[PDB]
């Protein structure tokens, strides 16, 4: 297929390893490139942690309003929102929003804590039928993105399927799903990734991530106007530990998928 040849060429031009999964919910068709290879998730894993807490809130109806202390000891490498509330509290809703929309790593660690450790996040993946996702570590070490290391990885195919179920499907209750969709649509970190390769008019909710080995990721739900939505996962990683991020590769992959 032409899309396959163009993604392969993009990959060749980039010097890295590119993973793409597209699901067209119009006809449930899929486009995959290295769809079954493992990639480090880095911050894209936060969608699963947030969704897991939302699933808890279906029975614990006030859970999202639960205050959680932010202490100095809780701060890690990237805490844009949590640092604003040190020695105070944030609710689990606020932590979820911070994790998703600003990619706050302290917020992610509080979500993991709420779920009883990385094993609790992974259990939620298994619960909704994702047998591929694995979260092994907490922030910041889950972003080491070491080649061949299976920790904290998933595949593009798996992540696309799961993101579909969480946002467009019914893995979550209706109020929860709507909340997740709202958070994703309000992401502030994605302008140069998938979004940059799509028609400006299209509505996108996404979660970015990056890590060592120039790992550069984005997962997205896309709502074209007058057309069934799409799920697009783009993972990218490189052979040098100190490689720079390549968000342009993700934008380019999205463009190739969109029809450009
Ligand atoms: C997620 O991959 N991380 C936390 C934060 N994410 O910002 S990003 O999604 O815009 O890339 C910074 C990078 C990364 C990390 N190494 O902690």
């Amino acid at each position: 297929s032409a899309v396959q040849q163009k993604l392969a060429a993009l990959e060749k031009s980039s010097g890295g390893r590119l993973g793409v999964a597209l699901i067209d919910t119009a006809d449930n068709t899929q486009v995959l490139y290295r769809g079954d290879e493992r990639f480090p998730m880095c911050s894209t894993s936060k969608v699963m942690a947030a969704a897991a807490v939302l699933k808890q809130s279906e029975t614990q109806k006030q859970l999202l309003n639960q205050p959680v202390e932010i202490k100095p000891a809780d701060l890690v490498n990237y805490n844009p929102i949590a640092e604003k509330h040190v020695n105070g509290t944030m609710t689990l809703a606020e932590l979820s929003a911070a994790a998703l929309q600003y990619s706050d790593n302290t917020a992610m660690n509080k979500l993991i804590a709420q779920l009883g450790g990385p094993g609790g996040v992974t259990a939620f993946a298994r619960a909704i039928g994702d047998e591929t996702f694995r979260l092994d570590r907490t922030e910041p070490t889950l972003n080491t993105a070491i080649p061949g290391d299976p920790r904290d990885t998933t595949t593009p195919r798996a992540m696309a399927q799961t993101l579909r179920q969480l946002t467009l499907g019914h893995a979550l209750g209706e109020t929860q799903r709507a909340q997740l969709v709202t958070w994703l649509k309000g992401n502030t970190t994605g302008a140069a990734s998938i979004r940059a390769g799509l028609p400006t008019s299209w509505t996108v909710g996404d979660k970015t991530g990056s890590g060592d080995y120039g790992t550069t990721n984005d997962i997205a739900v896309i709502w074209p106007q007058g057309r069934a939505p799409l799920v697009l996962v783009t993972y990218f990683t490189q052979p040098q530990q100190n490689a720079e991020s390549r968000r342009d590769v993700l934008a380019s992959a999205a463009r190739i998928i969109a029809e450009g």
